[PDB]
């Protein structure tokens, strides 16, 4: 997936498209990340 990601950004467009797939697993993975000590 993280490849598919980066061969689309690679990929000369001369713009930058929506693409929602992306900004959605995006989110995913972000949202993936005397005793207190």
């Amino acid at each position: 997936l993280i490849l598919l990601f980066s061969r689309t950004a690679l990929t000369e467009k001369c713009k930058l498209e929506e693409d929602f797939l992306y900004m959605a697993y995006a989110d995913i993975m972000a949202k993936s990340c005397v005793k207190s000590f």
